[PDB]
This record gives C-alpha cells, sequence and structure tokens, in this order.
C-alpha cells in the first residue's frame, strides 16, 4: 500500500496526473487531502506512514524525506470587487499589511514562511473553501489556487490584488516530498518522468 | 540620483534591460553589484541609500521597502565531472548534504532560508567565480546561476545534479524591492512594466 498526500493547492487535474501513473506501477494506493498547511506537519507524524506528498509547502531537509519539483502552479490574492483595495495600484500592494487578510490555519498551530500569514488583521480558516466564502463577503483578502478562483473572476464574484507584485499569477513550486528508500525503485523515477512529464504537456 | 542594486545571480542581459529602461526616466543612475548573501543586508543600511534592488534573495517585510516579481532565472548545481555524484542518481540527490558545498559567504555572517547552505561540509566564498573556480577544481560542489556555467558545461570542464531535483534548471524568482516612495511615482511603474515586459520578449 503506497500512502500518497496532495494538499489541496494541487489542482484536481494534477491529481488525475499523479493518480493515473500510480496505478500502472502500484496495486494499492491510498490519496489522502490536507491543508498545504498541514502537509509537511503530517508527513513527520511516522503513524501517518506517507510515502509521497506533493504539496506548495517548503522545508529546508526532512527526516527520511527527499524533496523535488513535480512542477508550477498559479495562485492569487483575491478580494470582493468592491473592497477598498481594488484599483490594486502599487499603495495597496502595501495596504495589504494593514487590511484584514482569511489565512490557511495549521492544526500544528505553526505555519512556514510561505503560508504565515502577512498582515496583523488575519482570521484562520481551514480549507480554501471557508477562505473564498469570507473573501465574496468583504470580510478579507486571501491567497488561493488559480483553480478555485478562476471561476468566480470571469463571473465578477471576485478580482485579483497580485498583479502588479507578479502579472500572470503567483508562480508556486509543487514539491515532490519521497520517502528515501523509493529513491531507488525504478517504479518511483516512473512516476516522477510520467506525472512531470504529463504537466509539461498539460500547461 | 537613483541608487539601484544587482545581485551577481542576475544575468548580465537583465542588467542592460534595467540600465536601458531606467535612462528613459532619470538622470543619474548609480548602479551596484553585491553577492546575492549581501543583496537585502546592504538595502537595510540607510547609509546605502539604495532605492531598487534587483535580486534572487526573499525576505518577508523589509523596512520602508516593497517587494515584486521582475521575473525568473535559472541555476543549476554543478560539480566537476569525475566528481563522485556523476551519475546524478536520486541517491546522490540525498547524498548533497554529505558532501562538500562551496557557498556564498555573506558579510553579515547570516544566510537566509535560500542561500542558505545544505550540507555540512561547507566552504565559503565571496562570489560565483572562487565558486566554480574550487568547483572546476573537484573540491566540492555548488549552485550557480546559467549564465556562470553554460560556458563551461558544453565545454565539457562541468557537469550537471539538479535535473533529477528539477529538469530544466532550478526555477528562481527575480525580486525588485523598492523604496516605498517610488510606489506612487509614474516613472516606475514605467521602469517594471517595462523591465518585466523586456524579459517576457526575451526568453
Ligand atoms: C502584494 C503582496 C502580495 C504577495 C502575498 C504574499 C505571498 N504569499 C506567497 C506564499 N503563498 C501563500 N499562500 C498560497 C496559497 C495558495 C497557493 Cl497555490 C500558493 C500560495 C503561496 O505561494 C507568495 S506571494
Ligand atoms: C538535489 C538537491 C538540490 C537542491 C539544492 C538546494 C537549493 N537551493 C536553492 C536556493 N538557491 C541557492 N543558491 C542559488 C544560487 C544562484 C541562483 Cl541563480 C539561485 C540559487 C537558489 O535558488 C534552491 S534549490
Amino acid at each position: 500500500n503506497l500512502r500518497v498526500l496532495l494538499d489541496t493547492a494541487i489542482p484536481p487535474s494534477f491529481c488525475d496526473t499523479v493518480s493515473s501513473v500510480l496505478l500502472d506501477d502500484f496495486n494499492m494506493v491510498s490519496l489522502i487531502r490536507t491543508s498545504p498547511a498541514d502537509s509537511l506537519a503530517t508527513i513527520k507524524q511516522d503513524n501517518a506512514e506517507i510515502d509521497i506528498a506533493i504539496t506548495i509547502d517548503e522545508e529546508l531537509k526532512i527526516s527520511r524525506f527527499n524533496q523535488c519539483v513535480l512542477g508550477y502552479t498559479k495562485a492569487f490574492v483575491v478580494a470582493h470587487p468592491q473592497h477598498p483595495l481594488c484599483n490594486a495600484s502599487l499603495h495597496s500592494i502595501a495596504s495589504l499589511a494593514n487590511y484584514r487578510q482569511i489565512s490557511l490555519g495549521s492544526r500544528s498551530g505553526q505555519h512556514s514562511n510561505l503560508l504565515r500569514p502577512v498582515s496583523d488583521k488575519v482570521l484562520f480558516v481551514e480549507n480554501f473553501d471557508d477562505m473564498l466564502r469570507l473573501v465574496e463577503a468583504g470580510v478579507g483578502w486571501g491567497i488561493a489556487p488559480h483553480y478555485f478562483v478562476e471561476e468566480r473572476l470571469r463571473n465578477g464574484t471576485l478580482a485579483v490584488l497580485s498583479e502588479l507584485y507578479e502579472p500572470g499569477g503567483i508562480d508556486t513550486k509543487v514539491y515532490c516530498y519521497y520517502n528515501t528508500a523509493l529513491e531507488s525503485e525504478r517504479s518511483f523515477l516512473r512516476f516522477l518522468e510520467s506525472a512531470r512529464q504529463r504537466l509539461r504537456e498539460l500547461g
């Protein structure tokens, strides 16, 4: 049984690219969703017996776990279109520290450099749905995956703030953390090259 | 006088893209090179009176300074081709912690998460030339900009270790740190859009 972790920031397209390739080499494959804020925390528990984690979160070295880059994905800073910072100019790019942020909470209470909130007005939530609910209600701003806000943006329910900070959205590495055992096994190298190559060939 | 900092990790192509655009709006423009390890340390001294810094290094918020992304650039982990880890397989991807790394030193003695060395066998140097000199002599491995190793790689003097960790080289954001004053001034927005757009249109 190969236990596999995908954080909720991972696009579900990318989730099918992984779930597919693994079944080629593997008989039993358990798939687990987690907050990006809970991914690395989870795999560090020996109980969880996680073998592969696919997360946007970064940590320099982990016990018993190697890192590598599967690919890249986009994130946007979003707010209610009527939200004060709608003009999205460079004064708003610094004003975020002053306005309320809807940030992902972590069970572990702690946050990485990456997922730590930027403002002092912070309101924690377990997932991106709770986040964008509160953001649709002008309660604050937040950083969510592209696939979570693709719909609402065209439907005018949400606006972007990030385009001056980083045009085209915020490029974000998807890391593959894998148990050191797998580093030898060909079936794992298969998964890497396949998954990787299948996201190059899927924009 | 507009004081502008570019770390040595910034490609010199990208350096001409900046040096060009600024002269359109600005009369006096001082250009300063620095170790990526010394960039953010430098701009935090009030004496330095730096207005714009272009560096790969990251820090969440700085006093009096806003962040944004000008673009992306590539880095490789390189070694002498005869270096033990030449086979570049996934056991070598974890063995780096055991082999000697030629890491950039910082005057400030401190390092960011990004530029902190990975191994315990570390030998510090001031610049990428000292690094790749020692690396050509099989003394250890190091992470250098693409433009620093483009030559030596084709000329077989150096080999890559990174391609399993991150095929195509290690994607690296180039940040623009700018004094909060500039956030309003149109001439600065000019520089952003121009510099940015000129690196989209220069691969
Ligand atoms: C005008 C300032 C805008 C920059 C906001 C500060 C940033 N934060 C980050 C880390 N970060 C966080 N939350 C995510 C959620 C989802 C996804 Cl897909 C990515 C990410 C992410 O990269 C980068 S950029
Ligand atoms: C098999 C493990 C290989 C990963 C090595 C660990 C990394 N380190 C980093 C940060 N880092 C550092 N030094 C640079 C120098 C020059 C340039 Cl252009 C970039 C960078 C850089 O990103 C990322 S990846």
